[PDB]
């Protein structure tokens, strides 16, 4: 039996950002929402959220994020930042008040902690039967960490925080992860005699360790040797960080389950992206949101897409894009923007200085070059001209071969195999195997240029 | 006297692809290919690849690369692979019964192994007279490595697999290269004595290690301290780390002859490119295959080149190209591309939002806008008006001034300082210093917008 | 009282350059403003910058720069490049026979020498009274550098340079940082005693080290923790290495200022641009020279900005621009181009496949779509169709719809809530309120397909 409390109500003031602190975001979810994905997957009997003055731009998220994981998530309000210990206590108030299952704590920006890690602390606390147990690290750059002070036998004693640590203690490279178990009455016992005359006037959870400590209960610190399960933010620098360490993982597991990822450092991939066997994505890349790629597709380089669902063999080179499908086998880019809503069908192209927004283009039909398709359907197999325009619906029909510098002027019906001239504004329907012009006939005016242009390298030439 | 086996022969099944493990590529090369030219350029009397069930795709892709080194390359088959071990017992069946030269051996997964490293190994085997030498080296992750074990005198006694290690052997960082010299007599009797009783049920080409040391024989290892010379790839993760270091190096031999490369994580260039002297190449470019760059060129950012050849004082900027020549001084970009048999002449300019496919374009002539140019040859000194297309042979001379939006309908021919007007339809020759027309007269209509868009903001406008 | 000395007068032969070395760039600054700019904060009495060969070429920036930093600095000639030992001979002489203050020594290669360690230099030097006082570092890469030699008592010896420190000595890792500070007697001293039989031929700065420990004088080092502010760059490796480091630092003030910067390897921000409270930027973005952006903007990825000021809330994605201005609540990108002399209001939007060049854009005017506008001026809340050219002054008003597929005919006025219908040639003013038209009306040729294109996939379809 396990309660999880989520300390969340910190002003995060070394942000700089009027966005709450644990709604920064890495690798398409917020710090939050990491957390939170982490823990319903533990599945402990209670899980509480202590939010403080952004409360009422966090707690929706939390309702959302209860619904979405199925469970329930309560949200307990910590008026005042006093502190850690300050956020447990007002934590702990929505649990009863006869409670007597394990309490762990953990914090709000600590994104990479995973589901194993905190079960395992869990069978740790439990089988060294402690009264807290605390998780800790090692880190060649420890700043801004509470330091792990040991005696000569190894054993825990306190953890100082770096505002309160001497430069001696500073040089410590083992450092509280700020996860913990704790025994429920031992918890309590200790809170109630935390005070805050310390470098920061607060409350500080840390202070806990030597508490506990003093009245001679059982504190063991459990070593987590991978760092970044345990990496904390509280300011940019850090994000991005651990963003970029996170990243190198989530590309490296779609490395290792068979796609080609030339340049993992500049490749981005959010966390829920899936990508078939054998896809090969060039650098300069970010797959975002729900985007998922099929089989020996090429992407890249320089493509963004979010929420793109793109088939099996697919080229999207170049491309900007989102809330679109891609078919199997289709080319798209370079140079291509696609706008929500886009459909191109199997073996479909669009080409290079296109833009596509609100549109269904069939199977087999191509768009090569300078255009723009907005709030269209067209069918299969057809062949839109260079340097044309949907002016925004439209039906094309299929087999239908436009001619370059057409203007659709919406709304407006081709028929299958019609073809349009060169140069055509088509303002009306046109039939089934007709074809459409408006363009005037060509005029050669000879020897304009001696006479209008006299003594120009044009003049000379002629 | 020496023979090099190359043992290629394995399944590849954590690289988990349909692309045979040998055939995967870093800098513009397969690892096969690397390790084939760094071995022709040692150029040993014969020179054997073991190839295994993807046979069929391998070898006529060997016989490719021993027509290009001018020597020929031997193929033995090694039916089921039943391990390194028996990878060179097939490798050994192509060499005469009673061949006496040195037998050296290498992976095809080695793909940084360098003729000075080959060369240096065969020194020091003859110089030690050993039954075998085995080239090692050190590395902070020595995961999936053989491990180097060593008696307390640092006598070379074993190399155990990571499969079959201890937790305590696995600490060890002194790894084997997979890189051999053998006496051939000392080869042939340890193999025959090979068994598969281990943790891959696996006949290990590395067993022969402590085979030959039981016989009292001379067993050498060669540390190599530069790690990535002998660095393996079994998966596609650490395809990209070495894929990665080689480019740095590759980067660095060119920033030492005098080209700035402003950000070398982010440039990516293929073993063959050349570069001139003072070119800067800017953040996010790739030069691949045969590309070359001239001197004091400026290239990038976000441009890729597969086979471009670009001469002096040219810029390149943001342009995506491939099988195109580039003339000195010439200025293309940004958003630029170039499709196969683009030739721009000296000082041409081809602009924002250009495509050129398969076209001539002469000494001076600019394109800046917006267009498509496919299938033409246009002279030197003209000028092609912003938003045209060529709709695709078409032929425009030297001095012309064609006007915006012009539609060039294929085959035409536009001659020398010939002009056309702004939204021109050509369907037929226009004569030198002609100039061609078709647009409609203007005209307005007059308080339009009060009677068709009462109430508008255009209409309270007006 | 100080003279500080920059010596900037070697060659600089492995930059393998035509541009003098100290001319090269990083961050938007030369190495040799880099340094002055860091001295000029010092604010010594004199400072001295000692040429060379290319001195024709360096002088003018060095006044120019002398100029902008509100001091003077003269200019010393070193007529051949005899060593540092004689550079800074040169220098001295620039001063009066009789100068009795401290001189500072200082390298033009050095370029993130900042002001702080400068004075820390001259504080350590004075408090322990020393004839020569040397700033040195530890570095696991040595390469190049002199290394310091110490006696059993730590005390400094002597530096032996690179080329001239037995494989032994090599090993050293704490380096000469050649950052001085001299007594000037001493220096005198000690110069006039220099030999130049060394590896190099040249007359060695780095051996008054031993010459005034001989004298028995004081001989001081002072070791710089942070090894990157005084390492040095004698090739372009070096440079690149050390611009990434300074753009690491770069970025990571902007971070701890409240930008969020997804991705700092790649995102190159320039020392002078400046940028507001939670913008995001995206990777792959340069920001150059005097570019300013505002708060909460969205800037990337794929951007290149080189003095471009963006106002808050706008989004510049996708953009390659320069010398021009976005407003707050702008929208720019993906795919733009903004060429030198753009101004796009407040809540303006330039789309994909646009480029705009030396034009005034009104507050809420869109110019959306694969359209090229240049030398033009347009008012507030007009809306420029797609697939449209202005042809060049062209004034647009206020209010104005213009349809796709326009030429604008400079020099031409559109007025207040004009519209003009696709496909139009505007080549006259056009009235308030008016519609300009020219495309000719639609025909539609009944079944012109299973005439002239008998048998195709269109005519089967129809
Ligand atoms: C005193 C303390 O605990 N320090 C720990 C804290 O430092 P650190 O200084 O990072 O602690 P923070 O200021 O980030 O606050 C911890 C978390 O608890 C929440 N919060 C904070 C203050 C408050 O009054 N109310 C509240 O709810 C915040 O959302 C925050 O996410 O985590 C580090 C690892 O990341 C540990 O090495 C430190 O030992
Ligand atoms: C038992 C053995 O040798 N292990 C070595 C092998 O490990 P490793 O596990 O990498 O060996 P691999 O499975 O990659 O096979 C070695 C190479 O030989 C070829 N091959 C393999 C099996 C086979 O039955 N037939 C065949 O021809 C493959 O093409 C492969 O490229 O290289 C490592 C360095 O890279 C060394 O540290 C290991 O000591
Ligand atoms: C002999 C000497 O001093 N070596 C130092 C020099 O090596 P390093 O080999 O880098 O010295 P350089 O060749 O770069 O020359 C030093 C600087 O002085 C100027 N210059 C050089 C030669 C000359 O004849 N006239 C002249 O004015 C150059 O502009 C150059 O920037 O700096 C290193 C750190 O960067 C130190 O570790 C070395 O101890
Ligand atoms: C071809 C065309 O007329 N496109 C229009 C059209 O673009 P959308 O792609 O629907 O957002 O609506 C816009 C007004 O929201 C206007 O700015 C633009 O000119
Ligand atoms: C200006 C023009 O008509 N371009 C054509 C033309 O492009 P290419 O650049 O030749 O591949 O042929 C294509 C059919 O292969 C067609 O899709 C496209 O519309
Ligand atoms: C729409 C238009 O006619 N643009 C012209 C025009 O571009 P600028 O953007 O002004 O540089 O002048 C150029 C001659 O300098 C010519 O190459 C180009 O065709
Ligand atoms: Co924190
Ligand atoms: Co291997
Ligand atoms: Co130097
Ligand atoms: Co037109
Ligand atoms: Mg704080
Ligand atoms: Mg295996
Ligand atoms: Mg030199």
């Amino acid at each position: 039996d396990t309660a999880v409390l989520v300390l969340a109500a910190g002003p995060g003031t070394r942000m700089r950002s009027d966005t709450p602190k644990v709604l920064h975001t890495l690798a398409g979810r917020s710090m939050l929402s990491h957390v939170l994905h982490a823990i319903a997957k533990l599945a402990p009997q209670r899980l509480i959220v202590v939010l403080g003055h952004d409360h009422q731009r966090i707690a929706p998220l939390v309702g959302e994020l209860a619904d979405t994981l199925g469970r329930t998530i309560d949200v307990a309000l910590q008026d005042r930042p006093l502190g850690t210990g300050h956020a447990v206590l007002c934590g702990l108030s929505a649990l009863p008040d006869d409670y007597a299952g394990n309490v762990v704590v953990t914090s709000g920006d600590t994104p990479l902690l995973d589901a194993d890690t905190l079960a395992d602390l869990i069978a740790t606390h439990r089988a060294v039967s402690a009264a807290v147990t605390v998780l800790t690290t090692t880190l060649d750059d420890p700043f801004g960490y509470g330091r792990i002070l040991r005696t000569q036998d190894h054993e825990v004693m306190a953890i100082v925080e770096q505002t309160d640590a001497t430069p001696s203690q500073r040089e410590i490279r083992e450092v509280n992860a700020g996860v913990y178990a704790f025994d429920i009455a031992a918890l309590r016992s200790a809170l109630s005699r935390l005070s805050s005359n310390n470098a920061q006037q607060e409350l500080y959870l840390t202070d806990v360790i030597a508490i506990l400590r003093s009245d001679g209960q059982t504190v063991h610190a459990s070593h987590v040797d991978d760092s970044a399960l345990v990496a904390g933010v509280n300011n940019r620098v850090q994000l991005a960080e651990l963003a970029s360490e996170l990243n190198r993982r989530v590309v490296a597991a779609h490395q290792l389950a068979g796609v080609t990822v030339v340049d993992p450092a500049t490749t981005w991939i959010d966390v829920d992206v899936t990508i078939g066997r054998d896809t090969v994505i060039h650098p300069g890349t970010q797959l975002l949101g729900r985007t998922q790629i099929g089989g020996r597709c090429v992407v890249g380089p320089d493509t963004t897409l979010t929420d793109v669902a793109v088939g099996d063999g697919a080229s999207v080179v170049r491309t900007h894009g989102s809330s679109s499908s891609i078919g199997d086998g289709a080319a798209v880019g370079p140079f291509t923007y696609l706008r929500p809503g886009t459909a191109l069908g199997a073996d479909g192209k669009l080409g290079a200085f296109v833009e596509v927004k609100n549109s269904t283009i069939g199977t087999g039909t191509k768009v090569p070059h300078l255009t723009y398709v907005g709030d269209a359907d067209i069918g299969e197999y057809s062949n839109i001209g260079a340097s044309s325009v949907f002016v925004n619906r439209t039906t094309v029909g299929s087999h239908v071969r436009t001619g370059s510098d057409t203007m659709f002027v919406a709304p407006v019906t081709i028929g299958d195999g019609a073809y349009t001239g060169a140069g055509t504004v088509v303002r009306e329907d046109v039939p089934p195997g007709a074809l459409a012009v408006s363009a005037g006939p060509q005029r050669n005016i000879e020897n304009w240029v001696q006479r209008k242009r006299p003594g120009s390298p044009a003049a000379q030439a002629s």
